[PDB]
Order: structure tokens, then sequence, then C-alpha cells
């Protein structure tokens, strides 16, 4: 129940659209950052190693109870910081750099998801056959604060982060989850752990060709909805969603705010017999 | 049991604002399209007859479980296509054309609502005196993909679709439901089946002069809220909302995102003794 | 109980950003307006005295059942009007000027919150140690209808309104709740009564360093969520949110739509031993 987690902050080139490279600010060389998974009640001992020689970075986990001005503080270039705090609430939480201006650090790529598994799981656990994590984020004009604050996103994208060995692990880009769809089998109930990290947009989350059997808002098992076509996610908003795929084919996964879908936010689930 | 539905795709001029005609892409000569009502558990046998001589069109019902790559496929100009799928979930679901670019087809007018009536209705059925269906959509600069992707809506609008003969059946425009308000009587509980089809905006749905006694998110009877002033609808989001009108007068119906209201999204409800 | 409330409509200079003065349209010389607090079941006898010499004004309370065309009607310059209506529903409700164009009156500053206390309070009343009221609003280019309808907000801001002597009572501005943080003590469970009055944006409401233990949507005790990281508020949407601060320090309060936080929407909560 004491968990020890280490990440680096670094600058990494990410191909966010075909032929379009963004010099992203990242945790562990991915944007969004690596998945973190803990159990409800765990105490996290988190170390951030700042490998950006130019600017400070920090870590804010939405899962934890912490003092932001003591526990989410900036770690200087080529220094490390270690912070300890509990994850007392089950669900699907955003994490991100909390260095001012926070919009600048998030928009440049410093966001991710931490999942906190509920003590007694979900009441539909037994029904689920397969699970994946999906994250939505936006990309803007490169490190352009005016665009971050006042412009529309250049791209809106999905990525998937591995829950277990063999799961895809991808970055937020307009194509990878079209070219290499997530995989499932006919008749399966799929669970997706989803978070919209923004920075700026809300998400109207919809899987084409199915209906969500069960939805747990922010992944807290108490927040139970049934039979939703589309799940409204605020910026930083999470959910656990579950649905059945009844026939073979490819099922798009979108935000239904179609300007964002048009700008990259469509992932594919390939369902085979 | 088995329901057979035939609709056409065609181009239809729609006066979306006073003296402003939009050459809309439509189902059945209306934008949004005609209301479709079925019962929970029905199998739908849907035929789309494409009467557009230039562009393919298709049909995605949010109500159904289907293989999108087999059952939501394009129907070529001057052809028909028939697809069969179940509607196993109660609620107020969006439908729309699913032809790429989907944003273009939705924005041009190819959207609508299908209601799936719950097996046992709603726990508040006995309390309801009167019902209407309202849909919110946006209009952009005519068939302008840059405007669709990056621009603000030119108009945001409500329409009503007839559940009963002599309910109003209108298109998405800025003026019809102001000039010809919906009708009700003092003391009645009113139910609205509502959906925000977008394409791009979320909706903050509010009836002036009342509070929603009961709300069922996406029209599923299990998703029950009470005493809401305003209902957040994602793009494609639906609800069943119920409220009492206590006094004679005219009650505006709005999205409380007032930029949208100002750009046309105000309908009126005239309540008389 | 019969409650008698009076406010004046007037023009008031407000420093919405450091060194930036907005000639606001206001209730009682504040924007947002003064807090109103009543009990569920109260009959409100409200008088508006319009001291604007040129423009009519009005009052629409989301809390009440009323005829908008009789009870929310315009009051002419230098005149008064008195209107009587019940507040039958518990929660945190927006109020605002209902004079056309409503977008202009809201955007210029004529918005506020009325709290309706539930007849039997909230099931978590016993756990709550301290309470505050926070309101989110936007500001645009001064009285510029094109910007109101089509532009991004220039500032997005929080204000606090007083429940008791010593509670901050502030205007919507970019700085006051940063310079003068809300106060709390380590270990306290804090209740916030919150409303996003818009006019145009939704809000992704989040307290940094904590998780909401309980959330009551629109402040109705029945609309109960648990363990939310972030609360989605439509334009005009309210909530009662409760959270624990476990450690000393300063905790930012944000909308997590970070373009808006960047443009002013960050308040501070300073937690001491
Ligand atoms: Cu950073
Ligand atoms: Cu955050
Ligand atoms: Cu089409
Ligand atoms: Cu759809
Ligand atoms: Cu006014
Ligand atoms: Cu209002």
């Amino acid at each position: 129940h004491d968990v020890h987690i280490e990440m680096t902050a670094q600058i990494t080139d990410i191909e966010i659209d075909k032929g379009k490279i963004y010099k992203a600010w990242t945790f562990n060389g991915q944007a969004p950052g690596p998945l973190v998974v803990v159990n409800e009640g765990d105490t996290i001992h988190f170390t951030l190693k700042n490998m950006d020689p130019v600017v400070p970075h920090s870590m804010d986990f939405h899962a934890v109870h912490a003092s932001p001005s003591k526990d989410f503080i900036d770690v200087m270039p080529n220094k490390s910081g270690t912070f300890t705090y509990p994850a007392n609430k089950p669900g699907v939480f955003m994490y991100h750099c909390g260095t001012k201006p926070v919009l600048q650090h998030i928009a440049n790529g410093m966001h991710g998801v931490i999942i906190v598994k509920p003590k007694n799981g979900y009441p539909t656990d037994k029904e689920v056959d397969r699970e994946y994590v999906l994250i939505q984020n936006e990309w803007y004009k490169y490190n352009d604060m005016n665009d971050f604050q006042n412009g529309v996103p250049s791209y809106v994208v999905f990525s998937s982060k591995a829950l277990k060995p063999g799961d895809p692990n991808t970055n937020g880009d307009t194509f990878t989850l079209k070219e290499k769809p997530l995989l499932a089998k006919v008749g399966e109930k799929i669970r997706l752990y989803i978070n919209n990290v923004g920075p700026n947009e809300v998400s109207s989350f919809h899987v084409v060709g199915t209906v969500f059997d069960d939805v747990y808002l922010d992944g807290n098992p108490n927040n139970h909805l049934q039979g939703m076509q589309t799940v409204m996610l605020p910026a930083s908003g999470g959910a656990v969603v579950e649905f059945t795929v009844t026939r073979p084919g490819t099922y798009p996964i979108v935000t239904h705010q179609f300007n964002h879908a048009q700008k990259g936010a469509v992932a594919m689930l390939k369902v085979t017999e």
C-alpha cells in the first residue's frame, strides 16, 4: 500500500498529425504521459526528475489529497523532487504539470491519467470482457500563448495507454488509433477508462454503433448512469464507460462535437468474429 | 416488434432566418429530419433512398446496436440501402448521416431524433399533462468546411417535431417558435423530449419561469435528477424534462449560453387559462 | 414565509482586471449582484427600482415559478415594479436581468445567485465545517454586441458573496481572490455554493489538492454524486460541492478549461493550522 512512482519531465518530438512534429513538454517522453494505476487507499511516493534544462516542472495528481503549495511545487531544471500523498478516492483522474502558467505546460503536452482502482471494484465487473484506457487532448499552434488562450484547437486527438502488457500505448495524434484500431471480439462487453484532459474543451464522448450500458462518472462506482448515448466530460473530466459490440466491423469512437472529431478526434475499435 | 422505416436523402431549401435560405442536406425534406418513434426492444428495418444525385449519404441511429462499417454505410446517388438493427435502449437519441466528412453532412442539416419509448415508461408518467419534442441545432456559413471546423455558429435554433397530429412540426430556424409559440394551460405539467444535435456546441437547456421537477438523462428512466434549473446537454445529448407552468403568460425556452440564444435559440411557450 | 427583497438597477464602474475599468450594468452596485438567501417554500415579494436613466431592466429568478411575461417584465427608467412568486425548490440558482437583448444585460453585469435552503438541509450537513459562495462569470469588450455573440471572453472570473459578516463580498474580477484568499483550517470540510452565470461559457469546476467528497447538482439534495474531481456546470448551472483540506497551504480553485483560468478564473483558498 506504499507505492513508489518515478517520472521524468523532458522535451520530446511527437508526430501529432502526419508530417507535423510538435516539440512537446512531456512526462516520460509521451504526451499524454504514461498511465499510472494504484489502488484506493494507497500512499503514493512520487518522484519527479526534471530533465528539461530550461524551465521548472511539477506534478498535480487529481487523485490525491495534498497541499498544492507544498506537494505540487516546482522542481528546478536538472533537479528531482519527492512528494508523498494518499489516493483515497476511486476513479479516473487527470494529472498534469502545475507550473505557472499552467495553461502553457498543459497545452504543450504535460497531462495524463492516474487510475485508482476501487476497493470493491465496480458492480458490473463480472460483465466486462475487455478493457482499454482512452485519453482526449487538444494541440494548438506551437507554444503560442495567445493561441492557447484565444484560438480554436489545431487538432483534437485520442490516445490509448496500456493497462497490461500487450495493450497499445500511443501518443495524442490524429491517426494512430485509425491506422491501428483497438481490438475486440463480437459479443464482448468493453470497458473504457476515459478522461478528457483538455486543456480547453469539453468532450461529448460517444462510441458509434452501441449505447453505454453503464457509466460511472469520474470512475466512482457510486455515480452510476445507464443507457447513455453520449457522456459529457468537463475539461479534466473522467468516466468509466461500458458497452456491448454485437456485430463484426469497425466502430468509430468520437467526441460528438464534430468540429473536434473533424480535427482528429476519432479513434477506431475493430471487432472481429 | 419489427418496424420498417423508409426515409429519403435530398436537398431542400430552408428559410433558417427571416429572408435567409439555406440549401440544406436533409432527411425527408426537413432539417432536423422527421421524428421517429419506436418502442424499446423493436427491430428496425431501415431503408435510405438517396435522392441526392451528386453525394452519397448514410444513416447512423444512436438508438441502435449495429456494425457501423456494415450497417451505417454510404448509399450511392439514386440507390437505396436497407439495414436491420435493434433499438434495445429507452431514450431520446440523435440520428444523423454518417458519410465522411460527417461534420459536413451534419452541419448541412442531416440530423434528427429517434425516441425509443421505455418498456414501462417513466415513474412520473401519471403526472404529465402535455408533451412536445424540441431539437437544438446550429447553422454555419453555407457548406463552408472552414467555418464548420473553426468558426462560431451563425445561427443556433430550436425546432419542434410532432408526436401527435396538430403538434407543430417545424424546421430549425430563428423565428417560427417565437411567432407561433407552443401551447399549454395554466397548472399543467409539461414534458419535453429534447436533444441537442450540434454539430459543435453543447447546450444549457432552460425554461424561463419554472424549474425542472424531474429530468431523465438521455431519456433513460434510471438516470433521474430532480429540481434542476438547467440541463447540460453534450453534442448529441438528449433528455426527458418535466416542469409545471403555474401562471398564464409566455415562457421563453432557451439555451442559457446566451450568445446562442441571441443567435436564435429561443422558443416560446404560451400558457393560457 | 413571506420574504420582502428590494434591489436597484444602476451603472457602476468595476475594476475587472488590474487597471481596467468596466462601466457595468448592475444590481445594487455589484457585479455579480448581491447574494439572496431564502428558505424552500418562501414567497418572495421582490421590488426592482430602476435607476438607469435610459435603459429598462428586469429580474428573472431561476429559483421561482412565475409568468415571465407578467412577473419578469421590464421596469422603465426611474420607475419601480413589485412582483410576487414562490421559491418551491432547494438549490443554488442564477438570477439575472431579463430585458431584451438578454445577452447584453447579462454580459454587462446583471447576474447573480439566489440560494434556496432545503427544508431538511443536506444529508452531509453534519460533516461541513465552513461555507462560502463562489460565482463564475465572463467579461467581454465593453457593451459590444458583436463580441458578446461571436468573441471569446476577455476575462473569466470568480467572485465571492457573503453569507455572514466577515465573508468576503467581492465583484467578478481577475485578482481579488488571489490577493485575498478565502480562509480555512487544516482538516476542515468546506462547502462551496457555486454557480456559473456565464453568459456564454460552461465551467469545469475543480479545487486543486482535493476531491469533492459530495456534490449536489443545482444544490438539490436528491442529485447526489460522490468523489468527483471536477464538476461540469452549464451556463446558469449551480451546485453544492463539499471537500476536505488535509494539509496547510494554498489551494487554487479553477475552472479547468484552462484558457478561462489563464484569463482570470483562479481563486485561492489559504489553509492554515
Ligand atoms: Cu511543466
Ligand atoms: Cu488540474
Ligand atoms: Cu449525408
Ligand atoms: Cu453520432
Ligand atoms: Cu438590465
Ligand atoms: Cu435565466
